[PDB]
């Protein structure tokens, strides 16, 4: 694609080719802890990927997927501010060269190493597609990354990374547990946003979790060897693949907890 993260083609012009980019609820936001609403009417967050099918891991020239088999109700998200069932599809994650940067969102003006989203998408919509065109279409389940000890079940994504270094390559990856990712506490702040990538479409109630889990300095570096391009074409390393903060216009982020 075009657009990227470069000097010349990244989010600072993405506009151009996006109007959308300038928009009402736009994603991500700093997540100003004292000012999140404490909502008492918001539910547990509904976690059920015991079920869950993992297919595939593709380098797509931006990050990283993981992609699960959404043909039916296999692993899904429920609960919280969320009216329906949404089915996991894929998640990614976007990192920085440096570990104090690189997550998407930041928290009181705080950067996390990296940042984890689990996408699921609205099954009343009947496919993916048909969900980014809707309000309530997505569900993005944001996770930050902080350096320290390391995530033993992170392990299996890192070590395959070296089989898809380059944009357009992809390898089997089946029986891969999501749950081996989430922290232990399911508490949450959650606004309506968009994707934080091209076409930037606005489909998303987030719901970012307030505990981060830890990963090794070892287990980062092997994130930064990726490469935005194409094999046999120039190397340039796939890092800081985020996009910085946007205005949160007439939004307020509330919280499950106090
Ligand atoms: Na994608
Ligand atoms: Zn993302």
């Amino acid at each position: 694609h075009h657009w990227g993260y470069g000097k010349h083609n990244g989010p600072e012009h993405w506009h151009k080719d996006f109007p959308i980019a300038k928009g009402e609820r736009q994603s991500p936001v700093d997540i100003d802890t004292h000012t999140a609403k404490y909502d008492p009417s918001l539910k547990p967050l509904s976690v059920s990927y015991d079920q869950a099918t993992s297919l595939r891991i593709l380098n797509n020239g931006h990050a990283f997927n993981v992609e699960f088999d959404d043909s039916q109700d296999k692993a899904v998200l429920k609960g919280g501010p969320l009216d329906g069932t949404y089915r996991l599809i894929q998640f990614h994650f976007h990192w920085g060269s440096l570990d104090g940067q690189g997550s998407e969102h930041t928290v009181d003006k705080k950067k996390y190493a990296a940042e984890l989203h689990l996408v699921h998408w609205n099954t009343k919509y009947g496919d993916f597609g048909k969900a980014v065109q809707q309000p309530d279409g997505l569900a993005v389940l944001g996770i930050f990354l902080k350096v320290g000890s390391a995530k033993p079940g992170l392990q299996k994504v890192v070590d395959v990374l070296d089989s898809i270094k380059t944009a357009g390559k992809s390898a089997d990856f089946t029986n891969f547990d999501p749950r081996g990712l989430l922290p232990e506490s399911l508490d949450y702040w959650t606004y309506p946003g968009s994707l934080t990538t091209p076409p930037l479409l606005e489909c998303v109630t987030w719901i970012v979790l307030k505990e981060p889990i830890s990963v090794s300095s070892e287990q980062v570096l092997k994130f930064r060897k990726l490469n935005f391009n194409g094999e046999g074409e120039p190397e340039e390393l796939m890092v800081d693949n985020w996009r910085p903060a946007q205005p949160l216009k007439n939004r307020q982020i509330k919280a499950s907890f106090k």
